[PDB]
């Protein structure tokens, strides 16, 4: 009865668990066809083709196998306010803030979600093919990897998931009869359409909803076809759902880049890093280091799964297969390696396209030949005299990691890479030193918790996970804290960095970019064996390598003023106490207190 809708693969060759999941939602959504994805190149070809033919994608003829998708302007980003997590007890999902509404999550009762789902999903795929995407987060056959299944009515989702994950039949085989995350997605526009179609990009912003049910191990997403909303392995699974699993299983699912750094002598270390938006996260992941003799390799630019091995090493895998980076700002200057990565086999979204079939965006830093013209992401002829950008600010490239010219030899090792330092970061134009080191693990956890960052306004982003916590942030803090008790744990040095401090004239104090390799040099050697301060250790005078830099105003760059840090700790204590409240671990209350006492003596 359902086998007659299948246009590829076989119901019969599906694991029982998979088959039932599929049949259940195939029945509910009513797609005319079912297409079990085999992940093959030929399949990808025929999809790009179908998509080109349906007006969904357009090939960028300047490059080897590159494509452009343009969206409905109402559907251009991951959207927090339609994202929820569904649990029986709200408290499991978010803490109950003293004052008003939680900034740390968005809970929805199963009751309310029952009604919400039924108000969206039935018959939502009529007129459409449901694609079945089997995907592994992490190297195939890595004990650290977890498997998912995504049902979607979006060929864009399917082609992007081929890049951002390991996808295909080989995943069904590694999965066997075991567990997997159940991911359901629908652009929410059954045919015939009820509302007009813009840029051939089906979406339903009114009923848009991205919900996770951690207890049923499901991720259910409706109404958006974009990035974090539709590519379910990315934020929904790899951060939100993974954080829960990691909490149950004693490891860490985190919003961190991973890079390997080698010094001139050939000693290599892996470093992980968490940055809020607007910090050059991806730029750092592929850093071309300015110090002579040094090497930087990229393992991942977004998400890290970290688990202690038998030997006690905190090893990490990139659970992803590709980069989904923001395009605007990417240039040979800010990021040469990204530029080479995306030269082929790459899918772009809401970028501008030049008259000779290339891509374009603000900050690309690249003169156009004589009389070469530009079509904006709104599919309109564009000049630099329009005031408006040619590419949407959140526009993206979706590119294989394997194509990164500096990709790490072990970026795909099934055993992970040993992390020896965890870096937290922010954009603080004032107050916060370029770099400093935690006093302990416990104090380290608190530095993570205290993270704030500029976005005109200075906002809190604890661990850069604020939009991504899979469960109570309070219990998440306790989970990090317990990592120190893991038997034989070789715990990473914990650091905080800030590229963005400014002088009184509003000018940056640190040349940043490739020069940040001078900051990693400090971390590297600190890891191997400082000036003590109320916030942790900063470098000893003359410990930082400033050879070849101008005159750096170090004094001001590393100044720590009582007036500032009084205000800072007060803001941090108030935030954590209002927002985490009864779930705030007492060990954190002590770090606050300790900070306060060290500050009052200065
Ligand atoms: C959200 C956008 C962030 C842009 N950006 C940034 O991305 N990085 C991170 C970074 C980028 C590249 C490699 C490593 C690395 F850590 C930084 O370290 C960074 N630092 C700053 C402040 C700053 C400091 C100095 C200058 N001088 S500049 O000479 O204008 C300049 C531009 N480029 C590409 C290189 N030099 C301009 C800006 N802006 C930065
Ligand atoms: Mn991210």
């Amino acid at each position: 009865n359902l086998s007659a809708k299948v246009v590829q693969g076989s119901l019969d060759s599906l694991p029982q668990a998979v088959r039932e999941f599929l049949e259940n939602n195939a029945e509910l959504c009513q797609p005319d066809h079912i297409h079990i994805c085999d992940g093959s190149e030929e399949e990808n070809g025929r999809l790009l083709g179908q998509m080109e033919e349906e007006g969904i994608l357009r090939r960028l003829k300047k490059y080897d196998n590159c494509w452009l998708a343009l969206t409905d302007p109402r559907d251009v980003a991951r959207i927090e306010s339609k994202t929820v997590i569904v649990t029986q007890e709200q408290r499991d999902t978010v803490p109950i803030p003293k004052t008003g509404l939680s900034q740390l999550g968005r809970w929805m009762s199963e009751e309310d979600f029952e009604k919400a789902f039924n108000a969206r999903f039935p018959g939502c795929m009529k007129g459409r093919t449901m694609y079945v995407i089997p995907f592994s987060m992490g190297p195939l056959g890595s004990p650290l990897s977890k498997i998912g299944i995504e049902l979607t009515d979006s060929p864009y989702v399917v082609a992007s998931m081929r890049i951002m994950t390991r996808m295909g039949t080989p995943v069904l085989e590694a999965l066997g009869d075991g567990e997997f995350v159940k991911c359901l997605h629908s652009v929410g526009c059954p045919l015939p359409l009820q509302k007009p179609l813009v840029n051939n990009w089906p979406c339903n912003p009114e009923l848009t909803l991205i919900a996770h049910l951690p207890d049923r191990r499901e991720i259910i997403s409706f109404g958006s076809g974009y990035g974090g909303n539709s590519l379910l392995g990315k934020k929904c699974f790899a951060l939100r759902m993974a954080s829960r699993l990691a909490k149950e299983e004693g490891w860490l699912a985190e919003h961190m880049l991973v890079l390997g750094i080698t010094n001139p002598e050939g000693e290599k270390k892996y470093l992980a890093a968490a940055f809020p938006s607007a910090c050059g996260k991806t730029n750092l992941a592929m850093m071309n280091p300015s110090l002579p003799g040094w090497k930087v390799e990229c393992v991942g630019d977004d998400i890290a799964w970290m688990k202690f091995d038998a030997q006690g090493h905190l090893r990490a895998i990139n659970p992803e297969n590709g980069f989904f980076g923001v395009a605007p700002g990417t240039s040979v200057k800010t990021n040469p390696n990204a530029i080479k990565t995306i030269q082929k086999n790459t899918i772009f979204t809401n970028v501008a396209e030049t008259s000779d079939g290339g891509v374009y965006w603000e900050g690309i830093d690249e003169p156009l030949a004589s009389g070469v013209t530009i079509t904006s992401w709104k599919n309109k002829e564009w000049s630099s005299e329009d005031g408006e950008p040619c590419a949407h600010p959140n526009s993206r490239f979706c590119t294989p990691a394997s194509q990164c010219p500096i990709i790490d030899a072990a970026w795909e090792s099934p055993e992970g890479v040993p992390i020896e330092g965890i870096i937290f970061g922010g954009r603080r134009p004032a107050g916060v030193p370029l770099v400093y080191e935690a006093l302990s693990w416990q104090h380290g956890v608190f530095v993570g918790a205290a993270m704030r960052s500029e976005a005109k306004i200075i906002m809190h982003d604890p661990f850069a996970m604020r939009p991504f916590f899979g469960y109570n942030f309070g219990k998440y803090l306790a989970h990090w804290l317990s990592m120190a008790q893991h038997p034989a744990a070789k715990l990473p040095k914990i650091f905080h960095v800030n590229w963005f401090r400014k002088d009184k004239e509003g000018k940056f104090l640190w040349p940043g970019f490739g020069e940040n390799s001078r900051v990693l040099e400090w971390m590297f050697n600190r890891i191997d064996g400082t000036k003590l301060t109320p916030i942790g250790y900063i470098p000893k005078e003359d410990a930082l390598n400033l050879k070849g830099l101008g005159h750096i105003n170090m004094m001001e760059l590393f100044s720590i003023s009582k007036e500032f840090w009084d205000k800072e700790v007060e803001d941090i204590e108030k935030y954590l106490v209002d927002q985490v409240n009864a779930d705030l671990p007492c060990e954190i209350e002590r770090e606050i207190l300790a900070l306060k006492q060290r500050i009052s003596q200065m």
